[PDB]
């Protein structure tokens, strides 16, 4: 059973889902336009409820954390990272582990680096710490939700309605473009060496959105990290291979 609610954090009413009675608190961080409802069903259902207390949050402007509407300032990943940690603190957790997917993995990396005393362990997949020319072709190619996959679009179109979905996606691409102009096309290359907790980087070898060199780079610069490659995994490996992923995550977190 899962409970949904909102809590006031940094001027916004953030929505989140929570389940479990475990003493090990875990936050599930969704990707672009994601939410606990669309990105973490299998985890909120199957992660061990005796071992963990699981929380899946909706970044401001995403999921049900509306208003406000989503905007992408130069520091939007850092703003989400602060909101995520403040949300867990508002929920009274003294320390937490992070499971971050894609943009959520980027967010998790930043949170671990900026609030090291609050993060126990971290599991991230599909994240990229910077943008290259190869990446540009990829994100520019997804700007138009019209060309998106029918199966991948349906859930977001249902949650937000076509208009908000389409527009926010365009604004997301515009936000990423700004990183390309910065030195090293940096998003969080500089924070990787500051992650002090045990980290597990998972990557689907058939991931069509994030080239593997991005996972290799994060693995290289996050001290003590482990890199797990899934031969058949794509970008949504925690959903397509949920039992395998959940087992992997549960083993690492304990
Ligand atoms: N779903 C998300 O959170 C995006 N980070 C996925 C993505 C990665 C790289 C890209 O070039 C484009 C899209
Ligand atoms: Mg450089
Ligand atoms: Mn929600």
């Amino acid at each position: 059973s899962v409970t949904s609610a909102k809590v006031a954090v940094n001027g916004v009413q953030l929505h989140y889902q929570q389940t479990g009675e475990g003493d090990h608190a875990v936050l599930l961080l969704p990707g672009m336009l994601g939410s606990g409802e669309t990105d973490f069903g299998p985890q909120l259902k199957n992660l061990n409820k005796k071992l963990f207390t699981v929380v899946a949050w909706d970044p401001r402007g995403y999921g049900h954390s509306r208003p406000p509407d989503r905007d992408f300032p130069a520091d939007f990943f850092e703003r989400d990272a602060k909101d995520a940690v403040d949300l867990m603190k508002a929920l009274k957790f003294k320390k937490v582990s992070l499971l971050g997917w894609s943009d959520g993995g980027i967010t998790a990396l930043i949170a671990a680096a900026k609030y090291p005393s609050y993060i126990h362990k971290m599991v991230i997949w599909g994240a990229n710490a910077y943008v290259t020319d190869e990446d540009s072709m990829i994100y520019e190619g997804i700007r138009d939700v019209s060309k998106w996959s029918e199966r991948t679009r349906k859930p977001l179109e249902a949650l937000y309605g076509y208009d908000y979905f389409a527009r926010t996606c365009e604004k997301w691409v515009d936000g990423i473009r700004q990183f390309k102009h910065l030195p090293d096309g940096n998003i969080c290359r500089h924070l990787l060496p500051r992650v002090q907790c045990p980290a597990l980087i998972v990557h689907g070898e058939k991931d069509p959105l994030v080239p593997r060199f991005h996972a290799d780079f994060i693995h290289k610069h996050v001290k003590g990290s482990r890199l797990h490659l899934m031969p058949e995994g794509k970008h949504n490996l925690h959903l397509r291979f949920a039992d395998e992923f959940n087992k992997l995550a549960e083993d690492f977190l304990q």
